[PDB]
């Protein structure tokens, strides 16, 4: 059954990146909108250094959640196909997965 659930992980993968990605592409829009709209209003040259320090704090935050949830998967695949007796799982977390 190797096959059919590496396609099965393959797929799940993709569906995590693909979200980050449109989650990414999301708040990059955003970002550009904050700072075209604070370049309308009053244009502070260190308020608009504020608004982008946040906006690729947010874009660390969702690529680092995204990456930490592709790396669990990673471990669990990795785990499941060297399986072996004898083998200590200490995660209560990953062996309920």
């Amino acid at each position: 059954e190797l096959s059919t659930l590496e396609a099965e992980m393959a797929v799940e993968r993709k569906a995590v990146e693909d979200q980050r990605d449109g989650e990414l592409e999301a708040r990059a829009q955003k970002l550009e909108a904050d700072l075209a709209e604070l370049e309308a209003e009053g244009a502070k040259a260190d308020a608009r250094r504020k608004v982008r320090d946040g906006g690729e704090r947010e874009m660390r935050q969702i690529r680092d959640r995204a990456q930490r949830e592709l790396d669990r998967l990673e471990d669990i695949w990795s785990t499941f196909t060297k399986l072996a007796p004898k083998q200590l799982i200490v995660d209560e977390n990953l062996y309920r997965e």
